[PDB]
């Protein structure tokens, strides 16, 4: 019911190619090698630097609802390679901006715009299939490090601990980042199960140097509910005390009379005990208690289901582990003596439960069960002077540790702005249905150029001239725009990888050859 | 009680029309093969795209309030048509903006607008009497194929996975439209009784690759109330494991201590059962029971009429599928073995349910009923890189499910404006009462060439010379304005459901004729 | 979602250098012995007085976004070198200005500004090795003393209570800075154990001339609860009755009928007792209660874990101290009589538990529970006329104090910028990779000389001439700004931390070398 603006033809496509060039811009300053960072104003605090090309594309709003418009599409593009990727944004949001400014340059009277879109999406496919062709798996860590390297922009160390990382936790393992204190990046490796529970009594602690409860050959005792009298908890102890052997109780809580219990009984004879709370806060709780059941060769207690109670407890129902770590903030177990065949059903169950969830969030938890019981998490802690760097270093770990995910998955071509400039020949071979699908597959033609022109304008050289110099050369040779050479690109380690390459192509296509079609822009009046 | 502004004859139609003339322009620029797009700002977030004619009419409201009156009509004339036919939106609004500006040139002191509006009504119902004479019934589904295709603007998949869906549960069956997470449309056929309510506990599960349950031969009990005590539950297993048969529980809710029965009894000893909550909030939970009880040939337990307890059962009362899949969101029933009569019969329920309901939203859940009774339900996903493609490409299936809808119930004519160019010679032969509905019928006549002449228009051709060898040309054949070629418009598939046709004649006549009677326009006075 | 202004290159890069050099022109005045001071402007009173640089850089935000982003960063430059060191936010808000300046200068269209971030990290670690080995540490307390009179700017009465104080209780000792209601600074040595609790009850006082309770050779009775009862009194009374010796009660509180008892009986026969309420609001009332009880040779009753009952209670679980003093605000025990391995014990305790924490709130609760238990408390009153005098000789005191502390944990260096005109020959030696690096070595090599001559420039005199001619010096000779002297630093006391001239340098490097990678800044429009 508001009040709009309407406008036609080749004014609203300029004022929309107008926001699409301004955004676009704005992310092309990042790209490449010698890419410079923007800055963007924050309302709370400091401002924040990046060389990421979608967080300056989520930025970037106009006043102008015309070009406002452009902005939100190429916007768009930006975003859907993030979530899809990972990586890739700025080749993404340029490619974008290319065939939005082809397309609307080869708008006339008897264009067909939908025939001209149907036409770019062929010529995509044709160089998707001609960039699946070109790809090569990773079978070496070094191909790891270099794409990392890459993704890092140049970062040598961050590609390093990347290809350690997954040296350690495994090409599939989980590996977090988080901010580091220090001013240098470090690896943690998080082995066995460790969770972010505590003792619940200070008084529980032996090993006074880091205020920690020690213990070795400890049994382990599992409640799914919470422990509070005395007849539940005093058969555990005296297992625990007739094999002279140290127990940990992980329930959802221990309180009350079995509390003070426990406590009488560690300060005055010197039982060796520990209570700690149960992790999680929902069905996740009960499926990481039972993937300590299993681990350590327990049973768990007062489950919905099987209905085992505490006050019959037999010694082969408490598990076994060779170590348990107990600080203030977090508890951790090693070695236990469970199955391995049962180890082995629950990992391929967690696996065929991964099979069926599309949560996004269920996953991750999922994944944290699988690490937890086979190989351990991986922590990348982002050194750094501020905050204001260690974000910006973030966003390229984040980066690199995509790239090298979509790696894994699916393998790697040329870097550089390569690989999509050796699918040329792939276009230039088909034919056309008629002369609007030509006129599309022209445009993806031009459009194929357009990221290695921006890595070497960056670098301060004349794109076109390098760009045609790939062109003569041969399929293993392309520009090196750090070294400002013409190198092997496999052999310097300048890959990029094929999904991230492919998604890009397809997010910017879509949406731009969506946009070529406009004839009529329809706006709100500001108020 | 607010201050008005009035306006007097010609300044005041001047003013209507130059609204009706800025919504039609907008319109139009979308009409036919080679249409082009409106882009409209979306406040929340990203902008819409569309070729749908009532979507851009909906779109655009007039600051000034004479514009805006126009505005409104000629979009309550692309909303009727919408809500009636579900397609020919854009050919409403550019028929009832040329009955506007014919009706508005028409007036003068000794015209009798009244008298021109009922003469435009007296052509219209010529002109739809010659559109049934012309129409034929859809025998083959090449034609239901080739009337998605029209409708789908040219995509021949569209077409082919409409017909592919038609043909699989039926021309009258149930197809909807939803989302894709690829880049490519896929049909899902769901057969047999699938309802979105899934197992109560994992306890259930003993298909672990894909976290399900799974039998075949089970016994179905039925509940129509909770089942929450031993002695409700206890005799129905006790017949399942007697006669060594899965049973399936299905219920408003199993919970408490025959939840507790039904877990101690799957794990500890291996008794195949599962337990569904029932799916329905209302009647329809009931009416969907009462459908799977005759489905599977068991019978309804805990009624309100009947009154039949739990905890009485005989092995007769409980229903027999051949087949049972409960997952964690779904559960579906295969082979029902019920009485097929009772089955008919409860169809011709349905039916004659469906024939005494006009809520518009019950009778998708008789249609949905009767679906899951006797042929299923087509589920088409359409793909796509990103929201607004998905979006864009969503209207036109839509468009195209809706026009096959109406091709199966009232026929086809030609596509492409030729159904209304042929039947101008039905009202050469009319003879007028007096001259002011020889006016009407004048404008009519005017009127039917305009779709073909935007047609012709959006494909860069002269229209009117277009309209003129077309009508100088046999009955059979028009303009092809995908290949700018006159052919015979039945064998290349350019074909329009009747029902499309002439409502958006009727519905765009009835408002611009009585939007030319107008004098006087009363507006308030903008504040 | 607002919108968004966006700026390149060039332009950009000045307005920000506008921010930061308004921001730097406003702190470098307050530079060194001659460095002069700053008036903000406080919203509910008294305007403030500060030669603070941190302070000043805070204050100070821009209506232009583009100035007030370069001056957000600065801004962090100064909070992240207080936060660290607590010291030399001037100079590295002067060192960020000068990188920032020569980044800006060096940007061209071939420069690559993330390598040259690169030269500049890789040459302020040059810098800061060579000024690891200029260090030295602290020996003397006659060096303590010059590092905070030059810190309290050439106040030799603030360097001389402070190292005072430090002598009194420890280098690594408790030391607060408060209000004082004097003219004159006083440093007043809480030694033993005092806690800001008083007296229950005006009727335990037996010295009238201070309204005080004084007791030698006390008994001193330790509970974890309330002590409301007679039976949980009477027994401690009857102890401290039949030995004649008086009675000391640390409780939570006393209240009730036991209350009463002790008022009858300390009014009536004269029996000498006095209760006092507990410390602390949680754990830490536990944790002090136990160190209390281990100073005093006593035990603690009516706790979680053991469970010591007041109703029986021996001669033994009572400490015994020398001398108590309650007034009406605090209490203090002294002489306490417990076994020393112990309250060593303890203290190791305490020193482990200090180790595994980063709180920085409880970190200060242990700290003041060592030195109640090993050294006691130093309290540094700063006199003064008025509020805004005593606020700001107070931030001159804090800043020696945290100079000081920083000169105890990583020694001292040259004063007066010639510590890092040392630096220099260090940066000489190095090889760079490429240009890029060789221009930011470059930059933090003019960067070296501006401390020296921001010091010079405050006390009137040309600072080039100056820096030229402590480079032409041997190292050891340096300028004495105050003196307008050429001397000695060493000997002369001129020196500073070089934990505060490292962090300064790092944190003003890291910054400023991220700021000079911009190309583009995005700010909101203003409303
Ligand atoms: N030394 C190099 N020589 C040539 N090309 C390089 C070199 N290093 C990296 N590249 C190329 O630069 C591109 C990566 O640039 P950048 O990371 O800035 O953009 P992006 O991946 O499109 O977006 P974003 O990382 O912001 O999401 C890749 O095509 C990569 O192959
Ligand atoms: N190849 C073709 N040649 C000629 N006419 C064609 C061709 N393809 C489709 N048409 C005609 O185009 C018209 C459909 O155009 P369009 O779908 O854009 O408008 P609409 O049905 O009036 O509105 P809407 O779909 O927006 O509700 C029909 O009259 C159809 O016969
Ligand atoms: N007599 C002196 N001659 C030369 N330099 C001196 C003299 N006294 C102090 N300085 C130098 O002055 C500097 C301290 O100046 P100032 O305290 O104003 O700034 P800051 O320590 O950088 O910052 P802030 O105290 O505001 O956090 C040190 O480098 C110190 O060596
Ligand atoms: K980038
Ligand atoms: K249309
Ligand atoms: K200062
Ligand atoms: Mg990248
Ligand atoms: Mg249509
Ligand atoms: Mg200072």
């Amino acid at each position: 019911g508001s009040a709009k603006d309407v406008k036609f033809g080749a004014d609203a496509r300029a004022l929309m190619l107008q926001g699409v060039d301004l955004l676009a811009d704005a992310v092309a300053v990042t790209m490449g090698p010698k890419g410079r960072t923007v800055i963007i104003e924050q309302s709370w605090g400091s401002p924040k630097v990046t060389k990421d090309g979608v967080t300056v594309a989520k930025s970037i709003d106009l006043k102008d609802k015309y070009k406002n418009i452009g902005a939100k599409l190429v916007q768009d593009v930006a975003n859907n390679t993030n979530e899809e990727a990972g990586d890739g944004t700025t080749t993404a949001t340029v490619l974008a901006r290319s065939i939005a400014k082809e397309g609307f340059e080869k708008i006339s009277k008897g264009a067909n715009p939908v025939e001209i879109r149907r036409g770019v999406m062929l010529a995509v496919d044709a160089v998707i299939a001609e960039l699946k062709k070109q790809s090569k798996p990773v079978t070496t860590p070094e191909e790891i490090a270099q794409v990392a390297t890459i993704s890092a922009n140049g970062d040598k160390e961050i590609g390093n601990i990347i290809s350690d990382a997954m040296k350690k936790v495994g090409r599939k393992g989980v590996i977090t980042v988080k901010d580091g204190k220090t001013l240098n990046d470090e690896l943690e490796i998080i082995e066995g199960m460790k969770f972010d529970r505590g003792y619940i009594s200070p008084y529980f602690i032996n090993t006074s140097k880091g205020q920690k409860c020690e213990f070795q050959d400890a049994y382990v005792l599992l409640s799914e509910k919470k422990i509070s009298s005395i007849q539940s908890i005093v058969p555990a102890l005296e297992i625990a005390n007739a094999h002279r052997k140290p127990l940990v109780i992980i329930a959802e809580d221990v309180d009350g009379e079995a509390l003070s219990t426990l406590v009488l009984n560690r300060l005055k004879v010197g039982l060796q005990v520990v209570a700690v709370k149960a992790p999680g806060f929902g069905d996740n709780r009960k499926n990481q208690l039972k993937d300590m059941a299993i681990a350590t060769g327990g049973a768990v207690f007062g489950e919905e289901g099987l209905t085992l109670n505490l006050e019959d407890v037999q010694p082969h129902d408490l598990g076994k582990v060779g170590e348990v770590i107990v600080t203030k903030d977090d508890a951790m177990l090693l070695k236990g003596k469970g199955d391995k065949a049962q180890i082995e059903k629950r990992i391929q169950e967690i696996i065929e439960q991964l099979d069926v969830t599309t949560s996004e969030y269920e996953k991750e938890k999922l994944n944290e069960r699988l690490a937890k019981l086979s190989d351990g998490v991986a922590v990348l802690k982002v050194g750094g002077t501020s905050d204001v760097e260690v974000n910006e270093k973030k966003d390229r770990v984040t980066d690199a540790l995509n790239a090298t995910r979509a790696a894994v998955e699916e393998g790697i071509v040329l870097g550089g702005g390569c690989a999509l400039l050796r699918c040329i020949p792939a276009l230039d071979s088909l034919t056309p249905a008629n002369e609007d699908q030509k006129i599309g597959i022209e445009i993806i033609k031009r459009t194929l150029k357009i990221p290695a022109m921006t890595i070497a304008k960056n670098a301060g050289v004349e794109g076109s001239l390098i760009v045609e110099k790939i062109m003569q050369s041969s399929s293993e040779v392309g520009y090196d725009a750090m070294a400002g050479d013409f190198v092997n690109m496999v052999e310097k380690g300048i890959i990029d990888p094929t999904k991230v390459v492919r998604t890009a192509l397809l997010d910017a296509a879509g949406v731009a050859s969506l946009l070529t079609t406009a004839e009529v822009v329809v706006t709100e009046i500001p108020k």
